[PDB]
């Protein structure tokens, strides 16, 4: 993945994926 930052409670809900999906 590029740019590593994601986390819990701010990267998977249930609406329209905003971050990339691959990472």
């Amino acid at each position: 993945c590029a740019e590593p930052m994601t986390l819990p409670e701010n990267y998977f809900s249930e609406r329209p994926y905003h971050p990339p999906p691959p990472c």
